[PDB]
């Protein structure tokens, strides 16, 4: 029996926060726009959009340490964005959004589903707490 490498976190530096689920980072010395895996925040012009954007922006701008964690499948989307879990001082932004009710679990592809159950747990707690997108 053999194994594959576990997921691992790589450093990156903030260039700018874009919206609730998109952030531009300097990764291995080149700019890359990352789309957060497994999540969908409202668009800025939709209900809770601004709040989602602001939550991510604050999380990434206040972080001393940002990390990128690719999953085991596709690394880029069809628009060229990197697909990753993003951590800010050890806290997963993807998870934090979902837990706050500012993102839905979404875009769940079996190739890239490592934190599916973690995020579904967060979503269930956000729904029970009637936060944000779940408030009605
Ligand atoms: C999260 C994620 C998004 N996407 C793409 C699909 C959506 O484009 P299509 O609708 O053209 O398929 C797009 C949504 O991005 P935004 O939610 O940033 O608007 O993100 C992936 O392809 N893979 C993924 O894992
Ligand atoms: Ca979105």
């Amino acid at each position: 029996a053999t194994s594959t490498k576990k997921l691992h976190k790589e450093p990156a530096t903030l260039i700018k926060a874009i919206d609730g689920d998109t952030v531009k980072l300097m990764y291995k010395g080149q700019p890359m726009t990352f789309r957060l895996l497994l999540v969908d925040t409202p668009e800025f012009n939709e209900k809770y959009g601004p709040e989602a954007s602001a939550f991510t922006k604050k999380m990434v701008e206040n972080a001393k340490k940002i990390e990128v964690e690719f999953d085991k499948g596709q690394r880029t989307d069809k628009y060229g964005r990197g697909l990753a879990y993003i951590y800010a001082d050890g806290k997963m932004v993807n998870e934090a959004l979902v837990r706050q009710g500012l993102a839905k679990v979404a875009y769940v592809y079996k190739g890239n589903n490592t934190h599916e159950q973690l995020l579904e747990k967060a979503e269930a707690q956000a729904k029970k707490e009637k936060l944000n997108i779940w408030s009605e």
